[PDB]
């Protein structure tokens, strides 16, 4: 039996990843820039057994669903193919996240089962090619590999196509998101992606946009970071309002999360905001601001909704 | 003694958005806009002019409107007493037959209806272009109703040359109808437009279309291609509401149940029943369909909208008018 056991954390895009060029191999439109945090991640233990018949995916304790075991079968495949084996492997994994609040654990998760795989049948992938193989399970697990700062280079094919983690001289250290709890990304993207009226536009800025982001973080200057990661999340909000029908991810308060965000800047606060597939807002701010910041968050929320996590600097890591 | 005049104009709902002033003061629009006026929606406005009246009055439909309302008013009247040469005062008694409750907007209609009967009670022999000119300064969207079908406002750079006027369609406009799905609420179109005009981050990216759009939208109607039309003005007015998710800090006006309308309309068009929609200052979405399908597409939203709240409209021909 070869087993093998990892911790993935999750990472936000500050640059979207947005659309795929190559829905087979997860290839996306375009560059996109994360930060890795501290505080959700995914462990999963991975076990191959010559014994077993199909692949068993066990989460928090629970048997998965249908399509997720499908989906983790196809993965699977993946790691066989790769491995040279027709072991198949049960997978027990548990996400350290809060519960029922909406969290994204698809970039953990699959950079954990990545890395726990590699592990487990002695692969000693480099990171290069453990981004890869976690690409190939979700495009944002291409990131998860990485700690801090890290960019995922779209390529042109399943070699060139991987994430790189960003040295910037432990900015990352100096950091926090905070998050505001309150379709799809891959099914919600696909439509956005084929057809939106407004996706030409969010394709004509993102380069921009990431030159911009990468530019700042190699300077250390967070408003300047900060406004056009802000700007980029927004934009591709706008290319769900395009889609053929229009949708979005957001609701009103959202939208008071994002007002709050604006004053605490007007207050001397610097903080940015992004969303992703669904309400949650997070909170970019620099870690001397996060308490203030939060107050003024504590005045319109729950306090049970605002939770704050750190940039966390090391990446996917192996559970000895 | 007294002079007295009462008119009839009815609202417009735009196809191609006005959004955002250039001049906050004569209300001159950043962009030209189209519209369609509806012949079911209208505001009846009486104006009597007495010598003996020593401040503005206003009743809306039978009611005191409040010393605000009221002193925006006597503001607007003042720019009336200033064209016309005079100094009388007026009693202002208004009727409004659009749904407000429901959200649709009254202000094009009442400041079209009001522009109109002070131009009938001092006979001041304004041209439709000044009457458009005179409306536009109560409200943007006013200055298109002083026209029937489809109008334009041409935004000009000044409060001489910022007017409508209406397009002829050779008759297009009576095959078209509008239906509106009256979404539960619940940010004033001027408040909001200058947000985003001052602030937005995607504005710039309004304006490098909009005149295409436009172009687009009466290259269409030149051609009665209803398809065309209605291809653009969706784009369009989605595209506007784009503009908002720009604004520093970002709003909407779209909420969870206008998305469904969409989806429902998108549906109608796979399902060979053309139409387009569009949604302005709320989450009332408004769908433009030919006037042989307005049953067909009504049927399908009322499959889970209420019935009360599906209205439609046919489009009016005729302009604003003069009435006892
Ligand atoms: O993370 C970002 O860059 C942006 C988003 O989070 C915004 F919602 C999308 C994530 O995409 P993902 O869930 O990775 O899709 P998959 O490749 O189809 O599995
Ligand atoms: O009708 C349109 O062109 C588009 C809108 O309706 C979309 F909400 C805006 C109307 O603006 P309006 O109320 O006329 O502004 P005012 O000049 O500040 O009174």
């Amino acid at each position: 039996v070869k087993s093998g056991k990892a911790r993935a954390h999750t990472n936000i895009a500050l640059i979207k990843y947005w659309g795929k060029a190559d829905e087979t191999y997860i290839i996306p439109m375009n560059n996109s820039l994360s930060v890795t945090l501290d505080r959700f991640y995914t462990e999963t233990k991975v076990t191959f057994d010559p014994d077993f018949t199909e692949d068993c995916l066990i989460l928090n304790g629970n048997e998965v669903n249908a399509k997720e075991k499908e989906k983790i079968q196809n993965y699977m495949n993946i790691v066989r193919d790769l491995a040279g084996n027709r072991l198949h492997a049960r997978i027990e994994s548990e996400n350290y996240v809060p519960t029922a609040a909406g969290l994204a654990s698809s970039a953990s998760a699959y950079a954990a089962l990545a890395a726990a795989c590699n592990e487990a049948l002695s692969l000693n992938l480099s990171d290069t090619d453990l981004s890869r193989l976690a690409r190939r399970g979700s495009g944002s697990a291409s990131r998860s590999i990485f700690g801090g700062f890290a960019e995922w280079e779209k390529g042109h094919d399943d070699l060139t196509s991987y994430a790189h983690g960003i040295n910037s001289n432990g900015w990352e250290k100096d950091l926090s998101m905070i998050f505001v709890v309150i379709v799809s990304s891959r099914s919600g993207m696909s439509l956005t992606r084929d057809t939106s009226r407004f996706y030409q536009y969010w394709l004509d800025h993102v380069d921009e946009d990431l030159n911009e982001a990468k530019e700042a973080v190699k300077n250390q200057d967070f408003q300047r970071l900060g406004e056009v990661i802000e700007a980029n999340g927004l934009r591709m909000h706008a290319t769900n309002l395009g889609a053929q029908p229009p949708f979005t991810y957001l609701v009103q308060e959202s939208y008071d999360a994002m007002a709050i965000v604006e004053q605490c800047r007007k207050a001397n606060l610097p903080c940015y905001f992004t969303m992703d597939a669904g309400p949650n807002v997070k909170v970019l701010v620099e870690k001397k601001n996060k308490q203030a910041v939060m107050e003024q968050f504590l005045k319109v929320f729950d306090e049970s909704k605002i939770i704050a996590s750190d940039i966390i600097s090391s990446g996917v890591e192996i559970i000895k």
